[PDB]
């Protein structure tokens, strides 16, 4: 009675996989699905139920392992590591890997709608033009926010520098006249409808959009962005340790991440799959962005209760400032 008990977020693996999983290695699976970081970690830490395989963000990464709910990976039992891009490895909120395996990854840039914009956006800076008045919807978040002010002064996402980010919500009130809301999830809705022609918003948000309106259009600012993965982990609470090891090589398999990427519509961080994808999405830059344009990119620090706040507290007086 070979099992695997699998928590994911929702609609975001093919389902043929499970099934060709199962009938490749005899596995039986046991699915279970989130489709929110505060759930998942609500039923991970109760640790009354048992999961094999989770799939994370990297904010939760960064949350699970300091609570020891992680098993370190055995890479001896690990076929495969060789196909994840080097881009996408020993990141700061894993360093060497030791708890997780990129499934997929992306970007937080600027959707917008080609027939509601002269020249197409590029840069951060880019969203300030007078042109744009009332016509840019922000994602709801003062990392997010916060962070895109920084790189548009030429300064890390990261900063704890006070007078970089008193600069960043000087730099932020001059977009206001831009800015016709701050939203999260529902952005789609207003840029599928052909209600807004710019958002600033995540790549996989953005792939979604895309393909419900095929006016759209996302771009990553080269000269730096934020970067995102969610990663295959072994929670604790695992069972099945045979059966998660075997999971996690079969979706290294360059043809299972292939279909998988296919399926979805996300970016690969296996490279021998990117290689045999379409023409058309191996070659969006959108979503398979260059080597520059990757090297600019800066994953989220972790802050501590002070500098988490101060981040909170800054948001906020950009958000009175738009009242
Ligand atoms: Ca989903
Ligand atoms: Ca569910
Ligand atoms: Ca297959
Ligand atoms: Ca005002
Ligand atoms: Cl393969």
């Amino acid at each position: 009675s070979q099992k695997l008990v699998i928590y994911n977020w929702g609609d975001y693996i093919d389902p043929e996989l499970l099934t060709q999983f199962t009938e490749e290695t005899g596995i039986q699976v046991q699915y279970e699905t989130f489709d929110s970081n505060e759930a998942m970690y609500t039923k991970i830490k109760q640790g009354g139920t048992t999961y094999d395989i989770a799939i994370p963000s990297e904010y939760m990464i960064n949350k699970m392992k300091d609570e020891d709910l992680l098993v370190p990976l055995d890479y001896s039992k690990i076929e495969g590591i060789e196909n994840i891009g080097p881009e996408f490895l020993n990141q700061s909120f894993d360093p060497g890997n030791k708890f997780s395996i990129p499934y997929f990854w992306g970007t937080l840039g600027i959707v917008y709608n080609e027939t509601m914009v002269d020249e197409a956006p590029e840069h951060w800076d880019d969203l300030w033009k007078l042109e744009y008045k009332n016509s840019i919807m922000l994602f709801d978040g003062a990392r997010e926010v916060l962070g895109l002010g920084l790189n548009s002064l030429g300064y890390s996402l990261n900063s704890k520098d006070p007078q970089q980010l008193e600069e960043t919500v000087d730099k932020l009130y001059k977009l206001t006249p831009n800015i016709k809301a701050i939203v999260a999830d529902e952005m789609k809705g207003y840029m599928i409808q052909n209600n807004v022609a710019i958002g600033v918003t995540f790549s996989g948000e953005a792939s979604q959009m895309l393909e419900k309106n095929e006016n759209l259009r996302y771009v990553v600012p080269t000269e730096a962005s934020n970067l995102w993965f969610d990663n295959m982990v072994i929670p604790k609470t695992v069972k099945n340790q045979d059966s998660a090891y075997a999971f996690i090589n079969f979706m290294l398999k360059p043809e299972n991440a292939l279909q998988n990427a296919e399926y979805v519509g996300y970016s690969t961080p296996n490279l021998p799959a990117k290689e045999l994808l379409p023409e058309e999405t191996k070659e969006d830059k959108a979503f398979y962005p260059d080597v520059e344009t990757m090297k600019h990119l800066e994953v989220y620090e972790k802050f501590d209760h002070k500098w988490t706040g101060k981040y909170s507290d800054l948001f906020l007086q950009f958000k009175m400032y738009r009242k």
